[PDB]
């Protein structure tokens, strides 16, 4: 099926927010897994699995706590030796209040 998908990296700059973007996930990861890894960090608020692109959406009561893990996890030994997790500030989602 679909070869994969490949572009040019380039995280530019992105305020810092509750939801975090998690990917580099495969049919290996366990969610589970994580969000046992990530919890350590906070009580996580939500969890969000998705395969298509293999991204994850994980949210956090605090900020704070959200910070933390995406520096702390931000390539995070999990799985072969040269893998590594990759996970970003999802600054876009507008949120009523």
């Amino acid at each position: 099926g679909s070869s994969g998908s490949s572009g040019k990296i380039g995280y530019g700059k992105a305020n810092p927010t509750t939801r975090l973007w998690v990917g580099g996930l495969g049919p290996n990861t366990s969610l589970a897994a994580l969000a046992r890894e990530f919890d350590r960090f906070g009580s996580i608020r939500t969890i969000d699995h998705v395969k298509g692109d293999s991204f994850a959406y994980i949210q956090y009561e605090s900020l704070d706590a959200a910070q933390a893990a995406c520096a702390k996890m931000r390539g995070f030994p999990l799985g072969g030796p040269d893998r590594r997790l990759r996970v970003d500030f999802a600054k876009s989602g507008p949120s009523s209040g």
